[PDB]
């Protein structure tokens, strides 16, 4: 008899993890209220309640945030997070605006997912400092009355004078353990032209480079809106510098180390939104994409009506993550399966493991 | 009884491609001896002896380079070319040497499969001339005595003073029937500090730029090593700025034109190499990776004792070729196979159709 896959994510062997949030993370005070996965499945997620993993690329604990050291491994994962940096946030650094932050998670969560197709380890880790420099402020944001935080990483600096200046910064090859054979780093900017201060309108832009790598930024156009972007680079280990074009500089504070995996396989991630009444954004939609990410979107609202409150404890979610329970034989866009020979439905790629043929071909 | 996949590419359906060179050219006159596919199949490669999409991307006809204006729709698509630039070309601009084109290789051949699995049709173009300047000289190589050619596409001009200057240029959004969804677009630089001419080192660079997209290279360090480098540009339709810090710009004057079909399937590539007198690459083995592409390695050297010559009508690729002749229902890194319930050997990702089990499960 015909197979039907279960609508949801799914793993194949018992490497596996999960990254996650609030929904996934037994230490919050209404668990298991509070799960929208089962509570046996805890100890495979790297999670907590309030955070995500772009959050905790950009910032330290505070001014609003709360920031999560991840860190996993699994030659398969599971991404259930990104909601703790909505447009409900109603965050603004520059004149971006909430879109502009819809953007800069896209972005993120592309590099992220893609990347970690190709990884087994995951890690964020904090850099050393700079070599040292002098006659400098860290920068601002003039968004939400100046009362936004400008990320922690990577970190603005502002020179007194216009100057020159290079200083070096070091992505270490491992992390107590962890080999990282490649680093997750964001490199962030404010476009818009030249940017005024003190009644001098200054050209704005820097870069990271070194004897195998560049990536820079630069304007100096008539001054308009101005946007706080960020780009998300896949950089190996190693000694680079940051280098100004006279007025500002940034350098990474942070990184996500990952090692390599011969076999890529395709992540999993699982749409992370609000209830209702709050701005959710389709960025996990728009950044897991084929061939490298297997996106299992809702078909319903947020409705957790035997959760903790209307934000935690979704049925659909809660009926999806019941596949994480079966040792499946395959994991597809439209869900998993055990080992058998024929499904009800087509499946399609991205897949992986062995998959039951389409009955009606046979 | 299992199956066992014939190693090589394959096609499920009668919308499928190729791109290629003289070995898939029967407008060469030494065909069908010169072919590596049968000759019933020419009707389906967009082929040029003497040529590749990587030469096609940067020259046009002439030093020694055979252009070819490469156009083709398929949902599957093989590739069989890339041979006609290998390190035995010795070609070299600036200090980067054959290997240093070896690496622009990799980047171009990369960006091109993981485009061309979200494409259906691929056309190279001609783009209008940027907006008109003045006082220039376009750029030259002073590498192989500054008898190598400098790239046509992506055009480099030196400016006669030291100027402000921003020209715009255009990537139309069809091309005679075809949309182009995006462009695949060359920007290339010289690195390894200020480039000296006539007694003064010049600060080089200069950057791309709209409303909504950058890319810039720059360097004032002190002179080293000179290297020409090329990335290739995920870019769409629309208007852009070329733009200097004053002696250098680039303009492209061709691009990949490609539109986009909703369901990603992976490309595949054959192993294009001469035979052991000449110095070959792996680059196509280094850009082909999953899970964009299936790449079909040669496991014996490029032996042609039925062919044109010794570099036209290999053996191994001639009978990896015989599996587009069938209509079969699974493509995979294994090779193609009919409809069937089992299979001899585990069938791996990249893969797509529908694929037997292996039979030691069942
Ligand atoms: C943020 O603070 C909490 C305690 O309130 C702590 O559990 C967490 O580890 C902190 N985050 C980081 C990144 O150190
Ligand atoms: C953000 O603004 C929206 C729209 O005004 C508001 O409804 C929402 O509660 C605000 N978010 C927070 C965290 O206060
Ligand atoms: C800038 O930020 C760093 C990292 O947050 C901090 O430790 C340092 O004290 C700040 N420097 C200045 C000059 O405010
Ligand atoms: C930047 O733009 C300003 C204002 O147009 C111009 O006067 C200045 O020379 C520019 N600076 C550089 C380094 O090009
Ligand atoms: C996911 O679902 C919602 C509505 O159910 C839809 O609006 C959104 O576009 C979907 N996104 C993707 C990428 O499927
Ligand atoms: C190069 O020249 C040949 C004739 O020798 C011609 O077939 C080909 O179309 C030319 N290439 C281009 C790109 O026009
Ligand atoms: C390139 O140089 C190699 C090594 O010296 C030589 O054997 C080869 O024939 C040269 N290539 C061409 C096209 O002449
Ligand atoms: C530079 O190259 C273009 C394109 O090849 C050519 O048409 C033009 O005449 C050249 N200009 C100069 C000043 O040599
Ligand atoms: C570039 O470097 C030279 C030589 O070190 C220096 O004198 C010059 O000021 C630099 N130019 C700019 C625009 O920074
Ligand atoms: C392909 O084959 C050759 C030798 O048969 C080997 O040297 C090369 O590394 C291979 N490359 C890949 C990516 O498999």
């Amino acid at each position: 008899k015909p197979i039907t896959p279960h609508y949801g994510p799914g793993h194949i062997t018992p490497d596996w993890c999960g990254f996650g949030d609030a929904r996934s993370d037994c230490g919050n005070k209404h668990t298991p209220k509070s799960l929208d996965i089962p509570q046996e499945l805890c100890p495979k997620f790297s999670s907590r309640t309030g955070s995500s993993m772009f959050i905790s690329m950009h910032w330290n604990n505070g001014s609003g945030f709360d920031a999560f050291d991840y860190s996993n491994c699994g030659v398969e994962k599971v991404f259930y997070e990104g909601v703790n940096f909505s447009p409900h946030r109603n965050y603004t650094c520059y004149q971006e605006g909430s879109s502009g932050w819809v953007s800069n998670k896209v972005g993120f969560y592309s590099k992220l997912y893609s990347m970690a197709s190709t990884s087994r380890c995951i890690k964020l880790i904090n850099l050393d400092p700079p070599t040292n420099f002098t006659n400098y402020r860290n920068g601002t944001c003039v968004g939400n009355g100046g009362t936004a935080k400008m990320p922690d990483n990577p970190q603005l600096v502002i020179f007194d004078a216009v100057t020159k200046l290079s200083t070096q910064f070091v992505l270490p090859n491992s992390s107590d353990g962890v080999s990282c054979t490649k680093h997750l780093v964001p490199f962030c900017y404010i476009d818009g032209g030249c940017f005024e201060m003190s009644g001098v309108c200054h050209p704005f832009g820097y870069y990271y480079e070194s004897p195998s790598f560049y990536h820079g930024f630069y304007t100096n156009g008539t001054a308009g809106l101005h946007s706080y972007i960020c780009d998300y680079l896949e950089m190996k280990p190693g000694v680079y510098n940051a280098t100004t074009f006279g007025k500002f500089l940034i350098y990474p504070t942070k990184s996500y180390c990952m090692d390599t995996m011969n076999y890529t396989v395709p992540v999993q991630a699982v749409q992370s939104i609000w209830s209702e009444n709050r701005q959710s954004d389709d960025a996990i939609g728009q950044a897991c994409k084929s061939p490298y990410c297997i996106f299992y979107n809702k078909t319903k609202p947020y409705l957790a009506p035997n959760g903790a409150d209307e934000n935690h404890g979704d049925e659909e979610v809660r009926q999806m993550m019941q596949g994480l329970l079966v040792n499946s034989s395959c994991v597809s866009p439209q869900g998993s399966t055990p080992l058998a020979l024929y499904s009800s439905e087509m499946i399609y790629i991205p897949n992986y493991g062995s998959c039951p043929q389409y009955y009606k071909l046979f």
